[PDB]
């Protein structure tokens, strides 16, 4: 049973319980520890161990950054539905992001996003998914957020065109100044918008106040933000145990008609002093200082909202070098077929199992590398830019073998990892 959790939907800049009508604010904390990833939501004997704890607390959503696709999570997730609890979740996971330093919206991280998609969308208590976590992070990387809108698009229509539960898919930003303005800007602008918009946001430390944190700053500055807006993070630790008074400010009048709450970072305490509980050597739950202010402020926290019922594209912001980067033309689409036919028919192929910089350094310097170019700077995407970067070398490999001209199956590179496909030969 699913009953203490109905479906959370979007009706515009607010979040609603699907069958109270009422407005519902997060009350939140980031869940994870430290597969290069543990999946706590996958192991019962983990998450049932929290559960309690995390009720105490009286949270009603955790964010989790990374889930294990090839397990279940039934029993995780109908015990947090039990006790009221929803979660917030990334689609990716360190070692399948969009590289913010060398960005891409190819197949394989595809593949990694609609894993956990169908992975978790049948539970009722799924709030919604993240496109991309902090991709462009200051004015250096800008150009990134193309590749993030083109993510959160294919992950809409892929939710769409199946027969789950059109979970809402947004995206998670940091606090960087410079940048802040043009990136909420950007994903609400032209024709594919976020769902939703988190800020990971450290401004209030210790006894601050709404005027003097930039609290009051921040939230003039979104006032009338088309889509849900709140903390995908807060909790600075500047000054100990935190006593989290900006949950009074978050939860009060001036700030709860704006934003729609928020998590605090995080539940475990993982040698950064961010944590409220500390998991001691007998796998048991120690409580820190930390946990009694988180709880009463909760606690304490009431935010009023409106009821449902009660209840011109923006112009993308233009561009300016070293301020902001972004191309308003986003990538295609990555089409697993015609990539999967490159795997088919390709001379020579090179297996994943780096030194990826090297061999493209070497290739594209003999052949033209465009067509696997990606540039969200310009807008210029070439025709196989969204394969995976196994296919990407293994075209350019076979260009070179093509343009030797041997035909002695003799692939112009060597590395154990490169071999002639046999296949090719077979008469996409
Ligand atoms: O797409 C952007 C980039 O994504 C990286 O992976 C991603 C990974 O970095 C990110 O990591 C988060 C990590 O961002 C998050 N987190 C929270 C904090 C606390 O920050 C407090 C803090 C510290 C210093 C500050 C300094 C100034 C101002 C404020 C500050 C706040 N630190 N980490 O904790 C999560 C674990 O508790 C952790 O999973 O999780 C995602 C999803 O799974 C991966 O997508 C990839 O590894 C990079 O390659 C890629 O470029």
């Amino acid at each position: 049973s699913f009953e203490k959790t109905p479906a959370i939907k979007i009706v515009g800049n607010k979040f609603f319980d699907s069958e109270s009508g009422e407005q519902f604010f997060i009350k939140g904390i980031a869940y994870q520890l430290q597969t290069s990833y543990i999946d706590a939501l996958a192991d019962p004997k983990i998450c049932l161990r929290d559960i309690p704890f995390l009720k105490m607390l009286g949270v009603n959503t955790l964010r989790v950054y990374a889930i294990d696709p090839t397990k279940s999570h039934d029993i995780c997730m109908e015990a947090l539905s039990a006790e009221g609890m929803y979660v917030l979740l990334d689609l990716s996971e360190p070692d399948i992001s969009i590289n913010r330093e060398n960005p891409s919206w190819d197949v394989h991280i595809f593949e990694r996003y609609k894993s956990v998609i169908d992975a978790m969308s049948s539970f009722p208590n799924l709030l919604g998914y993240f496109a991309g976590n902090e991709v462009t992070n200051d004015h250096t990387n800008t150009f990134a957020s193309p590749f993030v809108k083109a993510a959160i698009r294919d992950a809409k229509e892929y939710i769409s065109h199946s027969n789950h539960r059109k979970i809402p898919v947004g995206y998670s930003t940091n606090d960087d100044a410079m940048t802040r303005d043009n990136l909420a800007r950007y994903f609400v602008c032209g024709d594919v918008k976020a769902d939703f918009y988190g800020i990971n946001m450290y401004e209030w430390c210790g006894y601050s106040t709404y005027g003097t944190s930039g609290y009051r700053e921040r939230t003039k500055e979104f006032e009338g933000y088309p889509i849900p807006v709140f903390f995908s993070e807060f909790g600075c630790n500047l000054v100990r145990p935190r006593p989290f008074t900006e949950v009074s400010a978050l939860y009060g009048n001036k700030m709860s008609s704006v934003w729609s709450g928020g998590l605090a970072y995080m539940y475990f305490e993982e040698e950064n002093e961010y944590g409220v509980v500390k998991i001691n050597d007998n796998d048991g739950v120690d409580i820190l200082p930390d946990f009694k202010n988180l709880k009463k402020e909760f606690a304490k926290a009431d935010p009023k909202g409106i009821t449902e019922e009660e209840y011109e594209s923006v112009e993308c912001p233009h561009i300016a070098v070293g301020v902001w980067e972004a191309n308003e033309k986003l990538p295609e689409t990555p089409d697993r077929s015609k990539c999967a036919c490159l795997d088919e028919i390709l001379p020579c192929e090179i297996v994943p199992f780096g030194k990826y910089e090297e061999y493209f350094s070497y290739l594209c310097s003999k052949v033209d590398c465009s067509d696997i170019l990606a540039n969200g700077k310009t807008g210029e995407y070439g025709e196989f830019s969204d394969c995976s970067v196994e296919q990407k070398l293994s075209l350019q490999l076979s260009k070179l073998y093509c343009k030797i001209g041997a035909n002695d199956r003799h692939c112009p590179l060597n590395d154990k990892n490169v071999y002639f496909n046999l296949e090719s030969l077979q008469p996409c």
